[PDB]
């Protein structure tokens, strides 16, 4: 279902 | 700046 593997990009949220 | 390394937890949005 959709696209890709899970919600969003990469991990958390932000840098650090 | 934030928590961790992108944003949520994979690549897009879903499981295609």
């Amino acid at each position: 279902v959709g696209a890709x593997a899970x919600v969003x990009w990469x991990w958390x949220w932000x840098w650090x």
